């Protein structure tokens, strides 16, 4: 089991991140990352076209026999995540909402965006009062976040106005911290940190750390000699994938593959 | 033949437009929409891809015994209608670049916006060149464009921020016309209009003239004293559809069915 | 809190009733309505079987933190009031039976019609007891009046000759009032009053002013004035709209497909 | 695999009839039912929904090692047949959409009643026209029968006014044939042959015959000396299921279990 | 059914062993081979291109009406057994990977080698432990063996010293046995066994045992008086075809058909 | 025009070098590079096939408007040049081939190593004898070599061995220079020497150098002053980047999936 891959299981391109973030905590392990580049974004899909879209992806990852699943996105954490544990079977499954709740869960007051599907599910909110059922959560949806990023508008003045438009709301509510609940967003932190001034919360590097320690604790750290291998399976490579994944890889994505979910 | 429905090929959404025009030239027309909203947007993915997603598009249809086809979408227009032909074999289909391309080829001078996997497939400027070579040919993609509709930024100062990053680049090309060659763009037509004062061409209704002159011509009319049948069926229904939808088809989709294209 | 949705619960296409009421008495109101309009109808299922679909509703709704429930449907509010109300906890849930029963306690006998399922059960009559042993209550199943309701046959010769079938039961049972204790019920009264000339008792508006009733006495009234109506359902064939709307009175503005096969 | 089981793959209640037909055909061969019972009806539901519903039952069947399938149900038939084939790979599958289609295929007009999912998913014109495309189909749904059937309604006044009000639909159309396309519909042939009296085509019996010439061409007959064994496995009990179901079978059901599919 | 042909479903070249093999083993049956000669290798090809392909063959050959299917290559088996068996419903499908994983299922620690696209795929750890997961599975591609062999390249120094860098990867694994988990690698089995001298497992033998079982109890033996006939549809007859494939069958192709499969 | 792209028109991987010489030479053109990746080789299948694939390619390529073409693969350029040509019509075509025996017009006594296919059309002998009768020229296939390659055999004891296998057929025969008829083949130019100490040709520069000279004499240089760069391939498997970039010597800035099946 050591010597097997971590999963990291997103939508598509924002969880590149949680790879990134892998990479400078856990050098030596094997990493699989699956983007569904064919269906995103999945952040304005139905509630049941999301599980049926994240049970195929958990089986793919399964069949490679992955190690531990870390779901890097959100929209599949609100909506799939146990249709994602349930097929894990005995994989520990971690995933980012759980890492967000963990930062924000001794505040009074506390703020969410995200995509439309994340915040319609209540799951950010729910989350955070399980913890703690008397912290007040303000929640707003940031629908064209997601593409205006993926199309390169990452600061100055329209990501100015369309963060204006979406962060008014928050405006008089006294939040003491603002969840970035979709991996695109911390890309334009500094236009959010603009228009409202509070702590910004990126759970993309505690989701990692809380893999790290599960590793770790569990002793199922890779011990072989030879060089990682970082594979990037995607259903789809239109022309802007490399570009736009590498804004959030930080580094080349060398061995990538087209597969198919056909058959799961 | 004659009694059959009329399909109308959507990747989805703004191809509603084509079934409002239809209704107001063949008001005794039954009407089978097909929008594939579980993997939308289309303008974004692989030639490949939406090769794929479109060959599973016309069998359902074909399936569905229509005695014709209209493609709304120009992105499956500019890179499948081919593929599409072929597996309609007999039943005709008729397409929007082909109505675009027939409104424009008396110029010298024309502009064409369009999604990334439009403009990117050359499809505009090959049909164009086509009728005749020396008519000379601007593109320019405007990525961001459907989903900032799809949120509702339909005017407006975002609108037309967005609108003058794209549009400057034909700001000195002195074009004839520009080509509105993606379904969503008309909605927006007045904020194009005061950043590039020049002919706007919208092809959706002469597509559907197309499909008329077709249907009067080969004596292929629904000549049925029965209310008229209009079926909205769809891979996806997200909270935000219905509104976004009935926003371009300007009346109720009032028999909407959640359909699979697991088996095509 | 008080700017929480209410929460509809129904079992598929005839708690849109309660909706229609919400809109109109309380205009203001934020409403989630559930449908699992896979798996209907509930009607004529097991008591396990409805048991089993509305704890996974239940579940459903209580993820969303609606403020309160109503249990639209007669069948679920039968068969399966205690589990939601163990699910839901602190948020409290108005049924339709409850409503239902509060109007005829003043009455000595009194008849009730409804699906086979509360019929069955014997809910309206233990619950009529309960509060006044003395009311003699005459129950009958009316079986394939929510089928029939639901493919448009709503008035005319079919509806009179099904329901009196139905009906004919009660002609000899002296009673001051009939529960349409079935969310379609009301749909095709006017076919029902021609066969029983008796007071027709539609619990409907009722559980939405018990409803009114308990959100102004806890303090949860939501004090904004344009509210958000969603629409959850488990399925979208082609006819759930008209039939649906048929129901609500006006469009549904918002309609998402959900699944709960997490729940 | 000759003493393995023929599965009977039902939607629900109307399924049984073929049990019935196979216990007379092949006597001595042991056979499975499987009815949905706890989610019928299905020909009210949209396709995605009986598509996931069918693959649940398939699996189910299939982990039971039968031997052959036949649908039982035209709603399955028309929208999940090639969902079930493939899922049961090696297996063969009888289907009753294709005993209807092979019974009429000397026809010139051809009139189907079913179900409103049957109806609207084409599948008897389109697997008609698969052999002959010059056969006028004339297909109407008839949505109250199922359930005016399950609660005992079989003949008299009420069975022919609501006969009548779906077979008017008919009476200028000059067919030679009515598929009573709907496990159901032969229950009531008496009385619709009071309305329409043509020549009625009942599917199942159709459909037992093509399975007992497959397993007796291809030599899958079970000659063991052990008496045959019959199984019903349903997802609930509910009312009056014995005795409406006692109706189509003809007989008791010896071993009716209630099963969960919530696994697959 | 039992007249009609056995299917030899390859990439190319290498599955000529198991017509060898049936040719010996069912020596009265008729046989049809497809080879993909246009393009393979497969090896080296992505997920989702395999799948593609195998597609397109399996459905040429249940044009072919063929009772039962062997998959001989290994890496289509790896990546596209379900898309196969899907299309070959009723079709029984033997597969080269659940011929080696039969071969190997008492051990504690096996390896494997095979194309880069056979081991990438994880399946044949995947099956083993599907057997038993205690089972330590050490796998190694080999990618340069399938062009070396077609080349002529089956024995001496160049062979050897290939095989020492693929196979020193095992030298301290302790293995028990080796999967020669590609259909070429048997040519060069006394080279192998000169570097890496444990049991080596041969799947191609395997599965034509299996397929002989399959028909025996199954009662699906021809036994016609008429010569078996022998049929080759390939894709391209590329430049020493004849001697290459001559290598793997030890006989003659007595019917070599180049066929399209552009309309699959 | 002189703002379209220039298009490089490969079987697959190994014309990469072409799209590296024009980055250096040419770098302010745009470039759009096809690979048909999903059915490499083409060096080992008929020459029918290969007429058939490159028919798709070329129709693709004038469907994107480039304004010149250049065949980078010697195996394209010896079987389908005229089919390339045919459709290319007005649109200039430079290929390989062209390049490699422009390179030796001056010599008398020539060696060709190249793909199966290559070799097997006599495409190269016969392009130099067309120019001077006189040259001897002797070729020979090296099998191998494609795969050997791009599995990542570039030096060493494997590399030298395969390459005696095939080389030593030209020791006797006095040849001035040997044509690397491959793009594959400088990859291991340093092993090709040590065996053959004989001038190497290597076509690619040369192709790249005739393509500038046809751009500026039909005055279809683009004057802008960033390049855009397009990797347009029919399958993207995984070792597909490392190695495809090991002859482009850089990272492959757009890279997007397409199909020939409507070609
Ligand atoms: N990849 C984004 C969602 C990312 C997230 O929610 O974290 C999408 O598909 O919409
Ligand atoms: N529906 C848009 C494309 C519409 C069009 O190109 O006309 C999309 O999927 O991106
Ligand atoms: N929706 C009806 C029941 C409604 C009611 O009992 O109030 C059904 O599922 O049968
Ligand atoms: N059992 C019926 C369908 C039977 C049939 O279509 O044959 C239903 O579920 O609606
Ligand atoms: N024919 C080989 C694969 C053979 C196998 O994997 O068994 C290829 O195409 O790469
Ligand atoms: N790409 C190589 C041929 C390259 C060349 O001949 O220049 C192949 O497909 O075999």
């Amino acid at each position: 089991l050591d010597n097997r891959p971590i999963g990291v299981f997103d939508s598509g391109i924002g969880g590149l991140t949680i790879v990134k973030n892998l990479m400078s905590i856990l050098p030596n392990e094997d990493i699989i990352y699956f983007g569904d580049i064919a269906r995103i974004p999945y952040g304005t899909k139905s509630r049941a076209t999301i599980q049926k879209f994240a049970a195929q992806t958990a089986k793919f990852l399964i069949d490679q026999e992955v190690k531990a699943i870390i779901i890097a996105c959100n929209t599949i954490s609100a909506i799939a995540k146990d249709i994602v544990q349930e097929i894990a079977k005995a994989i520990p499954v971690i995933d980012v909402i759980t890492a967000g709740v963990s930062l924000v869960d001794n505040l009074n007051t506390v703020g969410v965006i995200a995509t439309p599907a994340t915040i319609n599910s209540n799951a950010y909110a729910l989350q955070i009062h399980k913890k703690n059922p008397n912290i007040e959560v303000y929640s707003n949806p940031c629908g064209l976040f997601v593409s205006m990023i993926e199309e390169g508008f990452v600061s100055g003045h329209i990501v100015e106005l369309v963060a204006k438009e979406y962060l008014s709301y928050f405006h008089d509510k006294n939040i003491q911290a603002l969840i970035l609940g979709c991996t695109h967003y911390p890309i334009i932190k500094e236009s959010i940190a603009k228009i409202l001034d509070v702590k910004l919360i990126d759970p993309s590097l505690q989701a990692s750390k809380m893999l790290y320690s599960l590793l770790f604790e569990n002793k199922l750290l890779n011990t072989t000699k030879s060089n990682p291998e970082y594979r990037f399976y995607v259903t789809d490579i239109p022309l802007k994938f490399r570009s736009v994944g590498e804004m959030f890889l930080q580094t080349e994505m060398q061995h990538l593959e087209i597969v198919s979910l056909d058959s799961y």
